[PDB]
């Protein structure tokens, strides 16, 4: 359902020029899983009944900065801004999208299609629509059925995602990482979802209602068994979520 | 632009019922104020652009009540339960907004029609959509126009709502009367505003910014000297208020 814009000449030579040093910078730094989590909350407040929020650049606004789950995402935006001075004809939307797309490539996952063409819009949505890790199946599927408008294989492929990166105490309260190797993109999270819980590692009560619900339970099994098909719908489930509210 | 709804004989039979009880209950309780307070914050939520908030009953949702802005709106609720438990058939949207018409005329304001048929919905609007007292004229237009969709000579009139009642230092801190006599409504809070301050009465900065702005400036002068005037774009902008979202 999508029709993608015309960007110049230009346009796309800035988007290839900033994908590049984005691989050798996020990789230098460490900073991918931060830099998905940049790209996830800043798409992940659309709404599709009434087409607000989504990634349009407004998670840079000391505003939706302020909101409580993007505690730490000003430290994500704080390590872009140098950067993305050096492309200052590209949209803030695309740059954190493009972002997320080589957080996942530089640590081993797919390559997520990337089209440009997002604009930056003046209003930041609401707070409140990000999920909250203590609750469950049904609130899963309001929020990313409901308000972003994306599957039941979506929101479990999207949950691996924590396949990188970590809680931390001071930022929601949760600690640690979910896998033993959490720079690398692949399908452990499920693996150790599944394995129960282990010493040192970390499994929010939201993952945890990926196991007893009974259409999410058969993909967690899938992807534990299958990492090409789990990074398939990865890819698909990434691209449809940094497109939400784009190009329809 | 409205098409209104039909509702049943009993539906209209119970309207008619309620409006009276409702003139007994609000002039022996002398609540006229908090009433019209409470059917103003319920309809000025509404964001023409996509379609949410406005007069449907959500007020009375212990999240709403939350808002700051409605501070002491909980005793409006509590006040209505008893006589809206004796009109079942009525959405809560409709009492409340007959209530804010009641309270208008119990006061001696004019006679603003009325029309039912507002359907009770799940979801209260995000909360700091209504106005905030300690700004100016644009955020009035922002607030007003951009947002509910009402013109500039519904603004000025809308103001005139602050002739009943008083504000209070434990609610929103601001304190006392706009007029010295604030259980009737009449043209006073225009002749009070323009005379400049005086003891023991209320003007808030929102009050003023009608007094330097070159197109409410004349609205505010109109008013002062002509209460007929008044009374009719009064009318004219509550019906209007009490119908967003309503009958389109
Ligand atoms: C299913 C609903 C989700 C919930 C309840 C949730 C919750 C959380 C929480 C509480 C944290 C810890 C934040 C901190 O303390 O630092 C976190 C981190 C993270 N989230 Fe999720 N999240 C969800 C979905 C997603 C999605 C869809 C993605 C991306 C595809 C994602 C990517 C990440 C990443 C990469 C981190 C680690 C960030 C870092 O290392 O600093 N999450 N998530
Ligand atoms: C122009 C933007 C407005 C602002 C900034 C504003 C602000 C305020 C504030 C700060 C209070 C005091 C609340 C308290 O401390 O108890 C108040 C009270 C009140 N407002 Fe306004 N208001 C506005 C517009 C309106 C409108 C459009 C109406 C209805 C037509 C209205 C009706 C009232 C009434 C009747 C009271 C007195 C409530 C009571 O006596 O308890 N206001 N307003």
């Amino acid at each position: 359902g999508k029709s993608y814009p015309t960007v110049s000449a230009d346009y796309q030579k800035a988007v290839e020029k900033a994908k590049k040093k984005l691989r050798g910078f996020i990789a230098e730094k460490r900073c991918a899983p931060l830099m998905l989590a940049l790209a996830w909350h800043s798409a992940g407040t659309f709404d599709k009944g009434t087409k607000t929020g989504g990634p349009f650049g407004t998670i840079k606004h000391p505003a939706e900065l302020a909101h409580s789950a993007n505690n730490g995402l000003d430290i994500a935006v704080r390590l872009l801004e140098p950067l993305k001075a050096e492309f200052p004809i590209l949209s803030y939307a695309d740059f954190y999208q493009l972002a997320g797309v080589v957080a996942v490539e530089v640590t081993g996952g797919p390559e997520v299609p990337f089209h440009p063409g997002r604009e930056d819009k003046p209003e930041p949505p609401p707070e409140g629509r990000l999920p909250d890790a203590t609750k469950g199946s049904d609130h899963l599927r309001d929020v990313f059925g409901k308000a972003m408008g994306l599957t039941d294989q979506d929101i479990v492929a999207l949950s691996g995602g924590h396949t990188i990166g970590a809680a931390h105490k001071e930022r929601s309260g949760f600690e640690g990482p979910w896998t033993s190797n959490p720079l690398i993109f692949d399908n452990s999270y499920f693996t150790e979802l599944l394995s129960g819980e282990k010493e040192g590692l970390l499994q929010l009560p939201s993952d945890k209602a990926l196991l007893s619900d009974p259409v999410f339970r058969p993909l967690v099994d899938k992807y534990a068994a299958d990492e090409d098909a789990f990074f398939a719908d990865y890819a698909e489930a990434h691209q449809k979520l940094s497109e939400l509210g784009f190009a329809d």
